[PDB]
């Protein structure tokens, strides 16, 4: 991030849940693909709600 703040789409226990498992799973590297797991979501959306949540030593 830089500059802004904004983040569309709701995420819960479950998809983050999920996606942390999906990432250790096979690896984050392939989002492309682990977005598949969510027909909901994206691999942006993934990613970003990962490197915006799911990044980090504490979850904030």
């Amino acid at each position: 991030g830089s500059s802004g703040s904004s983040g569309k789409v709701k995420w819960t226990h479950e998809e983050d849940e999920q996606l942390r498992a999906l990432v250790r799973q096979f690896g984050q590297q392939d989002w492309k693909f682990l977005a598949s797991h969510f027909p909901n979501r994206t691999d942006q959306q993934c990613q970003y709600r990962w490197l915006r949540v799911l990044s980090g030593p504490s979850s904030g």
